[PDB]
């Protein structure tokens, strides 16, 4: 009949549009634009129709043949009740057929054990009776309310117990201030005595500078039926979004470290707030690196807290541009599972579902749990005086552990006085304060401490002939391989620095260093925009067969045995990648792990992960950084956006030993400042300016002695033979602007001015700086040199340290360009005469 | 029948995934894989169905019974060509019946004219003949080529031609590197002789420090067959994405002044690359305001330069997670139409089509421009050492111009001595140097100059009578609205202070202060999270009725012929809005136009468009921005992200006159403070350290008379009736501070020791500083307070400027918070240890 035609095709409308239409707001507050295709009108059947057997085909309901009185009833029951479904959008037909199984099979009711229907009453209960505790024992504080969207507790264990069931290890979280204070108590096993210490201020002893309540992360033991689990809840800031790409690259260190080239181990969970998911734009950075081979780990379960609103703004017209938040999820193809907060049976099937695909095809998935927000967006705002018909629904609306509890009764799955021992059992539980997550498990089996000074000392020296075989192997490669005649030419300049035929340059004796660390079996994680090459021709860890596409990594090929080596071209991003490689680094301490930007100037893109992240993460977390920043950086006359890696930022965010500042001037000095990263039992962030003309400079080069047996210079000395007597100015510097110093210098023949550089710029080295200033007992006065702007580089936030290093009598100059707007001119012309400028002022 | 149904169910596999088979590569480079749904034995159609004729149903082809095999013809002609197109991810039945309907009514060859054909390949003979040229008069220099994807050029004149062709009268064009130089010539109108004098650095005669000749903008009218269209390029930095926003909020200016509630009369376009579009979160932030209320601009037209490599990386593994550079444009339902770059006539077939779907939907659009990067990223950089087989391919793949010129001949549309003379006439013409765009028109009338010293004198004073009647006004709302009883508390408060009553808090000045301006008939565009109501429960500006939904605006109500009023609640960002507002006020600089930052510590997510626009715009490109920024700001325990604006940072980019630093302490202040910004004859950015607890401060209150009569002070004197012989130490101070010191001075019975505000920071206020200091003759000593760490707030950027201006015999010491890592410590009780602290330390002597 045409009929079984029509039938097939109003089953696929309810497939992508049903949830459209579905009964997904708790509240009922706004009536959903009615969709045409939804109603077999719409298709021409009728009630004679109605009675007619039909065959289902592709819906799998399990019964072939059906009369349409159930095939409506059941696409209404699968499409159109508590859960919205948006997943055919997807282009995967094997994960749309997938999908189709687990709802159709089941007709959008699911089936759990007594037992388990009791575990999500109790874990609702848990969460309203958390919350309503709170505001009676600290009434007004400032606690950020999960009421309304309580099912988040019970939907999130059902998460890790599921983790457990199918074999993953770990699972870490990442979220933000909902519903935060009542995952640490009922999730993550906080003991609720320590969260009632923290609200009447008696928390304490520790130098931390510390952070509030809601940013805390916490770790623990988490029993499920595959046994325990670890759990791990990341520290955050008050930035919205921005713990998403660092929990991504927690995620990825720990797959690396156990070998789990699927990410099957491991599981990452993000939880979003429903404006800032969409109006976030670190949240797309960081879907479009969810498949990236250098991010990828294997797939995300986020969740949406969607209480339809944000703070003081809840019109859908000021928030986003589409029908939902989760919009956003589309671009990667990601199944969104729209689930009411008030049927907590379907939030815990629709989370098997969404970590039941995650595990089966590696991918994202998302999960949207509608529900409302009980109190203001803290508890001492009024919500009334700008959402005064939500509050007016919400104020007659019956608590999520209400209403399941009156479902469990009306179908004789419980009793009155059950649910309610559980809201007094639980209350008593809080008064003792000690932990209340029954599945609780204290962690199974932290040193070395990597907090030691940036002066402690470290094996430098590294074997001479060791380093020429290691230089060896760097330049072979296979024969069959061919390179380009740049590149070929490159290994050929290379080979001559090996047999010491010539000093070594910048890009040698950086890839030699890589070599050391491999060589002692220490990881290298090397991120960024061309990283491979590098973006002025000079790294080339990466070797492209000029016959087909295949590639060969010299640096991976070292010996067996060595510690794994990777450098990834990274996306077009810079928040979420440095975000995710500061999670990287903090998880995984003991290697090199290497973010390079672009330009230096490119950096401030990824400002909030800088300034609330790598600066501040020690004093307000405890948290240990090793990650090391190449920011190229020189004035060149490229212009204003490639002359400035904006050092006058880092060294004003430097403060109480949180970073370390670098200028590197020699090939080897950028060896040692690495191998002290790692090799240095210290692990607190490297911001290094990244040279771009020196890499190529013929005075920037250094001997393989240099390497072998020197060490990181805090401070250079004079290195001309200059007689210390006939000295009258020392003129201090960093960076490129002592070889346009030195070779003027020698061009006039000029013996009366020693150059001496500061390398490390924070912390200030003063012994070193003293000890290169000593033998210069005439000297008069003294000069600070920069190539930059007077109110950027090093002046102002360094003076005072450069006059503390100074003799009492003598007085400090400057001699640099003038201070403006921009960090440089537009013209080539100018540039240069601004240089010799301020090169001769401070020969003068 | 049965067949019947198959048939349906494959032409809705074309519609859905036919672009997955699409011949979109221009190089034929990496096979695709198949897509099994795409032929018909997946669907049991065979040779012997393909002779029979079926209903095509729903394809619009004009035919509504065809045989099977030339079904098949018409859905890979139509959906398997150069054109991929991918719409049936949109929900609205409607959009998709209307791409349907342009696409299979063609069966995807389209007709053009005889002269249009001719213009395409003279507009792909200029844009090829434009860049082989300054490669042979300036080799190696920096141009980002666009060879390879030449179409760019004819589908930017046929965008502008089909723009006035409906009637439209701006378009506003936002771009990057790739094929920015052959904008400014081939569409924009640059003089050639002009860019040519900038390659060789004869470019002179400014005081703008200026920017590299690919980030510079331009001006022009353009002829088309509707008539003068104005055309904008804007300015941008290299920073890759950020200019979409900010020539959002400019187009959102110009439909605003020109009353076009639809953007029906000016276009924005923008074009991207295909790795920055993808990586970019911006072009997200973009696509979420693309239908909010207070940002929605009727939709764009977005173009992709995919030449499907950035830079070295060409692997789709390391620059995306999914099959199209595109994708995320699916956030918003975007159409998105992949074509071949090749196919000119489909590029312009396309082009035609995203411009009428943007017009009659109102709604975003992208065009995926699929091409190749012909040299490599820069004319400096070799390609081969990371994309050896796609170079390969390059050098032997002729150019789009000889590829059309080679269809137009075998078709007889056109003889080779016509393609011929177009090279060469253009090369003439460029070697003459004049303009070569044809549709070029000098511009129809700029002179009330916005650059003036920051110390000129304005017409601070307002009568007082219309002052206390304008409050007045808006404590009136009307009978049926109901207010919440806080909000009636406030109102009656704000009825209180118009009578006399009540000294004016910091919201009743500052609403005060808005209502003058739209008095006088300026614009007012405030956006910012919760900045209707504020934050802190302050602003109050929209009054919601709580019976139902309703709100009513009082600054909108104020008198008719009032400039328009505008509030918005912005979405959940910072770096697009702030850089929306940038552009909206710099194309619009005669209102107020004011972001506010929830707390001043979020606004470094905006950190590019601070750095790159608002400090270094004027000097780069001699922009004049009058933007307005509130910043949250003060220590008041509340934590790490809830107490510093990074004042330290805005002072660190000032110099030159860039900006405004202002902390203003008094209701009064802001008020002056405000006006100031739009009664004054200067266009420049206003950095606003907000108050939080003075918002509600007893102490910071102000007289009606303050703002009737007073005026900003960049320096504020000593408040009490000290006498000057006495004082033995002066501190200076800004924002809350002063009112810890002046409290603990009050307490102390202290007499000996004067407090200064310096309102001002930047530019630095000197007589004022010292006119204040004038009186204590007998001063031994100067004091800098600040509640901010020693690393952080005034002190390291501003030493000089109170150095400079004490009495020689005295010198200067610090009062405020240790230098730390954090801005703030974690612990309430913390804090107030330390601002005894600190504020004991000023008063002690
Ligand atoms: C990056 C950033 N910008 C601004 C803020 C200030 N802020 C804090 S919460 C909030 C509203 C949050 O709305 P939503 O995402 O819906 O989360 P909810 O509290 O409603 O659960 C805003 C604008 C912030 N914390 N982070
Ligand atoms: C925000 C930002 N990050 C980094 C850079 C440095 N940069 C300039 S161009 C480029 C590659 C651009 O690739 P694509 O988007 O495809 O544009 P194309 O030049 O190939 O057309 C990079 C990483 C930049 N200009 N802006
Ligand atoms: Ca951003
Ligand atoms: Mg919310
Ligand atoms: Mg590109």
């Amino acid at each position: 009949d045409a009929k079984q035609v029509k039938v097939l095709q109003l089953i696929n409308a309810y497939r992508f549009r049903g949830h459209e239409a579905a009964e997904l707001d708790p509240l009922g507050l706004w009536q959903r634009p009615t969709v045409a295709e939804l109603d077999p009108a719409f298709h021409n059947l009728t009630e004679d129709d109605f009675e007619e057997t039909f065959n289902v085909g592709s819906f799998a309901v399990g019964q072939e043949t059906m009369p349409l009185k159930d095939i409506y009833t059941a696409l209404k029951k699968t499409y159109c009740g508590s859960i919205g479904a948006e997943y055919m959008h997807m282009t995967d037909t094997e994960q749309k057929r997938w999908i189709q199984q687990r709802l159709e099979s089941v007709v959008g009711q699911p089936s759990f054990d007594k037992d388990e229907k009791r575990t999500f009453l109790a874990e609702l209960t848990a969460a309203e009776g958390l919350e309503r505790y709170l505001g009676a024992k600290f009434p007004g504080a400032k606690r950020f309310s999960l009421e309304g969207g309580d099912a988040m507790i019970p939907m999130m264990k059902e998460l890790i117990r599921h983790a457990g069931r199918s074999g993953m290890r770990e699972v870490v979280i990442g979220m933000a201030h909902r519903g935060r204070l009542n995952m640490l108590v009922n999730v993550l096993g906080k003991k609720p005595q320590d969260l009632f210490d923290e609200f009447a201020g008696k928390h304490g002893e520790s130098w931390g500078t510390g952070d509030v309540k809601y940013h805390q992360g916490f770790s623990a033991d988490f029993a499920t039926p595959g046994g325990d689990v670890h759990l791990a809840l990341a520290f955050n800031p008050s930035h919205l979004e921005i713990v998403n790409p660092v929990v991504m690259g927690s995620v990825r260190a720990r797959q690396d470290r156990l070998g789990d080239d699927d990410g099957s181990k491991v599981l990452p969970i993000t939880i979003h707030g429903d404006s800032a998911i969409a109006g976030q734009g670190v949240v797309a950075e960081t879907f479009n690196m969810s498949q990236a081979r250098g991010f990828c780990v294997g797939g995300t379960v986020r969740v949406v807290v969607n209480n339809q609103v944000g703070f003081t703004t809840s019109n859908p017209r000021d928030t986003r541009s589409t029908m939902y938040c989760t919009d956003i999820a589309k671009m990667v193809q990601a199944p969104i599972f729209h689930v009411n907060a008030d049927d907590p049976e379907a939030v815990a099937f629709v989370t098997r579902i969404a970590l039941d695909y995650r595990n089966e095809f590696k991918r994202d998935v998302v999960i949207d749990l509608v529900c409302y927000r009980r109190h203001g967006h803290n508890e001492a705002d009024e919500p009334n005086a700008t959402q005064p018909l939500m509050y007016q629904k919400i104020k007659k609306h019956p608590t999520p552990r209400k209403l399941y509890a009156d479902v469990l009764i009306d179908r004789n799955e419980c009793d009155i006085e059950t649910a309610t021992q559980m809201v007094n059992e639980y209350r008593d539980a809080l008064d003792h304060g000690e932990v209340v997550v029954k599945e609780w498990r204290p962690m199974a089996l932290w040193s070395p401490y990597l907090g030691h000074e940036w002066d402690t000392p470290w094996s430098n020296t590294y074997d001479k002939q060791r380093l020429v075989e290691l230089g060896k192997r760097l330049c072979q490669y296979p024969e069959s391989h061919t390179l380009h005649s740049r590149v070929s030419k490159l290994y050929n300049d290379r080979t001559a620095m090996t047999n010491g035929e010539k000093e070594l340059d910048w890009g040698m004796a950086e890839t030699l260093a890589y070599a050391t660390l491999v060589d002692d079996g220490k990881r290298i994680r090397i991120s960024g925009q061309d990283s491979g090459r590098g973006t002025f021709f000079h790294r080339h860890a990466v070797l492209h067969n000029q016959n087909d596409a295949s590639t060969y990594v010299p640096l991976a090929n070292i010996h067996d045995k060595q510690g794994p080596f990777e450098v990834f071209d990274s996306v077009l991003s810079e928040e979420a990648v440095l975000a995710f490689e500061y999670g990287y680094a903090t998880a995984e301490p003991s290697g090199l792990t290497l973010w390079e930007a672009q330009f230096g100037d490119f950096a401030n893109g990824a400002q909030v992960v800088i300034d609330q992240f790598i600066s501040s993460g020690e004093q307000k977390w405890a948290r240990l950084c090793g990650l090391t920043m190449l920011l190229p950086h020189g004035y060149e006359g490229q212009g204003p956006e490639h002359s400035s890696a904006r050092l006058e930022r880092y060294l004003q965010l430097c403060a109480e030993q949180n970073m370390q500042v670098v200028v590197p001037s020699t090939p080897a000095q950028v060896y040692h400042m690495i191998r002290r990263q790692v090799v240095r039992p210290m692990r607190r962030p490297l911001i290094v300016m990244s040279p771009k003309s020196l890499l190529r400079h013929p005075l920037c080069t250094s001997s393989l002695d240099d390497l072998a047996n020197g060490t990181f210079m805090p401070a250079i000395p004079e290195i001309d033979e200059l007689d210390p007597a006939k000295v009258k100015r020392v003129v201090f510097c960093s960076g490129k602007v002592y070889f346009d110093l030195l070779e003027q210098r020698r061009n006039n023949e000029q013996d009366d001015v020693a150059i001496v550089r500061i390398e490390q710029l924070y912390p200030f080295p003063m012994d070193d700086v003293k000890a290169a200033i000593a033998p210069y007992v005439n000297v008069e006065d003294f000069v600070w040199c920069q190539e930059e702007p007077q109110n950027q580089g090093a002046w102002y936030c360094s003076q005072h340290n450069f006059r503390a290093a100074i003799p009492a009598g003598t007085e400090l100059k400057y001699a640099g360009r003038p201070a403006s707007a921009s960090p440089a001119v537009g013209y080539m012309s100018v540039h240069l005469k601004q240089q010799k400028a301020l090169i001769d002022d401070a020969l003068n």
